[PDB]
């Protein structure tokens, strides 16, 4: 609730732009006071928006107190323009990595796997829904430890509905507001995710998106599986299949499955990663 | 499912630029061969859509044999870019009219509300739902009668989900496909179109949209009303109350609301709007 109507440049220096994606562009900066990097996302606004509104995402994440979840530093409002600044990672994503490096080995995979999962668990501790886990959003510093990307403010400044607002029966109003989310979406996400840093493509990625959301309604929709049976073991193919319970109510919570062989398993660390962003330099 | 690959310039003859909306151009067009007038709702494309997603939304609004559904002539699809052509209504949209005239009697209203029942009663009955009923969504022709517009296709070439799809659990792809709606929910939009009609605005038009809906989920919520009590009779105020049902298991459907009194009432007839056209001429 710390809005500052300011000029992030009194207290910031920009560096460099890492990118732009849906809406708004990231950059590099630099606090002039402490030194210390930070990350930038910027997002454009009209005199449309209300700011107000954004008081309760905002709240979530700056309240948000673990290590696999990045850190929440301010918000700055300055001529229609909204900047969120939170810790840089300097490696940025497992997509801006994986991209270079190929796929990552189980091991790598399983560590990442269990950082998100200690994340999730936090979060969903404080009843919170992440919605959006997938390699883009799973952020790696040049510490080789893994944060998991801001969550639930992206997607609120979607402004596109399936019908107008104001003409809107209650009911359709809550729907479009919850997305008829539960936490365990999120574990199913992650499995997701697996695939992809696998497989550097999460499953159905070259058909067209509304046909892949259609399919999940059928009746014997058949969740998706690792493409190649021998590269991974027993235990990373069970990872894949009970993240990926159709069921909602079958399926397994965050800290359920860090108790899984595959996330509990001795010489999980940061090393794993560490010669991941070696790989980058070669 | 008849789309054609073809230049619509080959059949039409584009005389016009009647606006255009979130997505698309509208076209006021002639048939070269048989000097009907038609209209054209034009909608860019890029090599990311795929067509064949959209031949259900077609099957919809072309399988609809009905007076008060506004009707579907044909598509094509010509250098990515798709062409809807439909009969063409000569006043344009309610909303367009009541800019000009200012608010409609209660007369006007009630036959408008008639029809547009007529058309829901019939949409509902094939089991459709129209999702975006409002003043800009229904069409009037010269002749005074009343033509609901097109639905389901606009809202589907939305690009914005909370999330994203290939990484989506299946519960929540079921929900950003279906929107949670049921065909009750167009008879809340109807009541809130009346009032719309009624007083140039839906209610809580001039408040952020996510607040309104937000506002919608608290535990003691209240319908909106019709502002000014005395200007109204009775009746159409309990048309308010009872299509503005909060709970979408006691709100009365499309077939029930056609025996109100004030839908049902003797007089109501193309000659409302004929005058109502006049005074759009004054
Ligand atoms: C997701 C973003 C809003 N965000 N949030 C917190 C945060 C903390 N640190 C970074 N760091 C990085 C590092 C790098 C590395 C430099 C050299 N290339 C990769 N790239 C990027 N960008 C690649 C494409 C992008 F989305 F613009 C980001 N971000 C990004 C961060
Ligand atoms: C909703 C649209 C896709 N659609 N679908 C079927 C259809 C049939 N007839 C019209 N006719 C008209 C008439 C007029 C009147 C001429 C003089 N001004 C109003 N204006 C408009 N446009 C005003 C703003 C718009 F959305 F671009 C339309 N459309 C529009 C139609």
């Amino acid at each position: 609730p710390d809005i500052f109507n300011r000029d992030p440049r009194d207290h910031y220096d920009l560096l460099q732009r890492l990118g732009g994606g849906t809406y708004g562009e990231v950059f590099k900066a630099r606090d002039k006071v402490s030194g210390d990097l930070v990350a930038l996302k910027m997002v454009k606004m009209e005199p449309d928006d209300d700011v107000s509104t954004l008081q309760k995402e905002i709240l979530i994440l700056k309240t948000c107190r673990h290590a696999n979840i990045v850190a929440y530093h301010g918000s700055y409002l300055w001529l229609q323009k909204l900047w969120i600044c939170m810790e840089f990672c300097g490696a940025g994503s497992l997509q801006d990595i994986y991209q270079v490096t190929g796929s990552l080995s189980e091991l790598q995979i399983s560590y990442v796997c269990r950082e998100v999962l200690q994340g999730l668990a936090y979060l969903h501790s404080q009843k919170k829904i992440h919605r959006d886990i997938k390699g883009a959003n799973i952020l790696i510093n040049d510490a080789g430890e893994v944060r998991l990307a801001d969550f639930g403010i992206s997607a609120q400044i979607r402004l596109a509905f399936i019908g107008t607002p104001y003409w809107m029966a209650p009911e359709v109003a809550a729907v479009a507001l919850k997305g008829g989310y539960n936490e365990l979406c999120d574990i199913w996400s992650l499995g997701i995710t697996a695939i992809e840093l696998a497989e550097l493509q999460p499953p159905l990625f070259d058909v067209h998106p509304l046909r892949v959301l259609f399919l999940m309604t059928k009746s014997g929709y058949q969740p998706p599986r690792l493409k190649e049976k021998g590269k991974w073991s027993a235990a990373f193919h069970n990872f894949i299949k009970v993240t990926l319970t159709k069921s909602p109510k079958k399926r397994p919570s965050a800290t359920k499955m860090l108790s899984h062989q595959l996330v509990s398993q001795p010489g999980l660390n940061r090393g794993l990663i560490l010669d991941l962003l070696d790989k980058l330099k070669n």
